[PDB]
C-alpha cells in the first residue's frame, strides 16, 4: 500500500459484500456467511460511501462479493455504483458459480473479471465451465476458477490470551499484509473481513467491530488517518479469535446450519508447521486450491 498524489494506493482490491447471506454452508467461511440471514447491499448506499472514500483511496480492483452476490436483487446496478465512483481501475465479481447460468447478458456485460470458486459439495460440470469461459471471451471478461479442495479454519469463540500467538497470527496474516482485503462495511473501512464479520456472529454477541474500523469521512485529515489505519502494524482486538491465514487445513465440505460455529480453543486449531513456512514467506500457498483454469483477457 502506497501514499501518493494524494490517496491511499491499494495494489489489490476493495471487498464490498453485495450479500452477506450465502445459499452453501462451508466449514470455516471466512465471513461466516451461513450464520447471516438476508442481507443485501444498497447501491445507492454503497456508492455515497465509496464515492466519500474514492477521494483519498483508489485500488486496482473492486472485489464485489460477500457470502453469495448472485443473490443480490440489482447486482449489475451494485457494479455499476461502484464503478461510477472510480475508486478501482476494473470490477470484479468473486461467485460460487452455482448461480452463475442465471446470469443475464448485462451481468456479463457489466462485470470486468469474474472468478469462480468452485467447490466439491456444488461441483460444476467441466462444459458449463467451458461455456463461462467462452461468454467470458465474447465479452472481454478476464476468468479465473478456482476448484477447492480444503479450506483452513479461520475462528473461534474461544479465543486466545496468549499475546505472542496473535503477533504471529497476525504477523503471517495474508488478509492484513499480502491480499490487503480492505473492507467496506456500513460507512466503516476495515482490514479483513474477519475483523468485521465474526465478531458479530460469536454467539456472546462478541464485540462491537468498529474499534477495528475507520469511519470513512471527507474532512481534510482523513487521508492521514486512512493511511495509518491501513499500515498501522498492531494486531486488531479481532485477531484474538481469529486463525488468519494458519487455520489448520482441512477437506472443503458444508455443514448444517445447528452447531456450526466453532468452540475448539483457538491454540488448537493453528497449523504450527505452516506457521512457521509462512513466517518465512507470507506469500506460500495456502493448499486450499486444488485446480485452477484461467483464461485472461490480452491487454488485461
Ligand atoms: C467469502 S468467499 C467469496 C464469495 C463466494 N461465495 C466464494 O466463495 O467464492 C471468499 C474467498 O475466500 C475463500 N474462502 C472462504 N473461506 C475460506 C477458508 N476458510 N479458507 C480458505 N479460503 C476461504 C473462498 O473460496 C473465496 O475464494
Ligand atoms: C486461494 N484463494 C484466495 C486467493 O484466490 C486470493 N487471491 C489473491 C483471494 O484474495 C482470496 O480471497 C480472499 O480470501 C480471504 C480469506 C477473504 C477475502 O474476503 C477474500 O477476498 C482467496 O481466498
Ligand atoms: S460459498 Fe462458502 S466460502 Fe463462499 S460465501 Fe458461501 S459459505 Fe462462504
Ligand atoms: S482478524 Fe487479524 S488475523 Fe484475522 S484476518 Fe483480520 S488481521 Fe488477519
Ligand atoms: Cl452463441
Ligand atoms: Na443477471
Amino acid at each position: 500500500v502506497r501514499l501518493a498524489d494524494g490517496k491511499v494506493r491499494n495494489p489489490e482490491g476493495i471487498e464490498v459484500n453485495a450479500s452477506l447471506q450465502c445459499n452453501m454452508r462451508c466449514q470455516s467461511c471466512a465471513h461466516l456467511s451461513p450464520l447471516y440471514r438476508r442481507e443485501n447491499a444498497d447501491p445507492a448506499e454503497i456508492h455515497d460511501t465509496l464515492s466519500v472514500l474514492a477521494r483519498s483511496y483508489h485500488a486496482s480492483y473492486a472485489k464485489i462479493m460477500g457470502g453469495e452476490p448472485l443473490l443480490h436483487p440489482d447486482v449489475v446496478g451494485l457494479i455499476e455504483a461502484v464503478r461510477a465512483t472510480g475508486i478501482s481501475d476494473t470490477v470484479l465479481v468473486a461467485t460460487n458459480g452455482t448461480l452463475l447460468h442465471r446470469a443475464t447478458e448485462r451481468f456479463w456485460q457489466a462485470v470486468d473479471s469474474l472468478e469462480i470458486s468452485v467447490y466439491p459439495s456444488r461441483m460444476i460440470a467441466p462444459e458449463e465451465i467451458e461455456r463461462y469461459r467462452v461468454l467470458a471471451r465474447e465479452h472481454g471478461v478476464s476468468l479465473l476458477v478456482n476448484y477447492y479442495g480444503h479450506f483452513r479454519a479461520v475462528y473461534s469463540e474461544s479465543g486466545t490470551d496468549a499475546p505472542d500467538l496473535v503477533r504471529d497470527v497476525f504477523d503471517t496474516c495474508k488478509l492484513a499484509h499480502f491480499w490487503n482485503s480492505h473492507t467496506v462495511y456500513d460507512g466503516w473501512l476495515y482490514r479483513c473481513p474477519q475483523s468485521v464479520f465474526m465478531p458479530r456472529q460469536l454467539r456472546d454477541g462478541g464485540w462491537d467491530p468498529r474499534v477495528d474500523g475507520l469511519r470513512i469521512e471527507d474532512d481534510p485529515a482523513f487521508l492521514e488517518r486512512l493511511h495509518r489505519f491501513l499500515t498501522a502494524d498492531d494486531p486488531l482486538r479481532a485477531c484474538r479469535n481469529c486463525l488468519g491465514s494458519v487455520g489448520k487445513l482441512h477437506p472443503h465440505q458444508e455443514l448444517p446450519r445447528a452447531g456450526w460455529q466453532v468452540t475448539e480453543q483457538l491454540a488448537a486449531l493453528v497449523d504450527y508447521p505452516f506457521l512457521k513456512v509462512c513466517k518465512d514467506d507470507i506469500t506460500a500457498d495456502d493448499g486450499c486450491v486444488e485446480r485452477s483454469l484461467s483464461a485472461p483477457v490480452g491487454g488485461a
